[PDB]
């Protein structure tokens, strides 16, 4: 949607609205996917490591997607060939970065390593980094658990 800096608690500008377009050309933003809890995936549609990583995502999807979960997957590879062919048959959101590994977003997070994952709950709140989340299963669960008069 747009990059604005909100504040009140915790930290200001705590959520990055990632605007990149998907396989069909639809420019996706995290403010768009706010209807669900957003899984921020940073990987390369190219690498064998993406295959096994995608399975972990596939699991998490079969788990919580039915309750309001979505995977926003960003391709940092730069190859529309493997991206387009693979993503065409993919369930969740598949978009591409402008520079991939040299992403401005990657620079903004100070993620550095890659590939990586990051968490976002329903309100498009940045939950935590993948390096911090050794429990994405429970993480996405507790994000959804805000429904029981709480934030989890």
């Amino acid at each position: 949607m747009s990059l604005e800096i909100p504040e009140d608690k915790i930290k200001e500008a705590s959520i990055i609205d990632i605007q990149l377009k998907d396989l069909k050309g639809n420019t996706r933003s995290l403010t768009d996917l706010k209807g669900k809890v957003v899984l921020i995936d940073f990987t390369v549609y190219n690498n064998a490591m993406s295959a096994a990583h995608n399975l972990a995502l596939r699991e998490l999807y079969n788990k919580y997607a039915s309750q309001g979960f979505e995977i926003y997957q960003i391709s940092l590879d730069g190859d529309e060939h493997f991206w387009k062919t693979s993503a065409d048959n993919l369930p969740w959101v598949c978009v591409r970065d402008a520079n991939g590994a040299y992403s401005s977003y990657i620079s903004l997070y100070n993620v550095t390593n890659l590939p990586s994952v990051f968490l976002v709950n329903r309100n498009n709140e940045l939950s935590a980094r993948g390096e911090n989340i050794k429990d994405l299963d429970e993480a996405i669960k507790k994000l959804l658990e805000g429904h029981h008069h709480h934030h989890h």
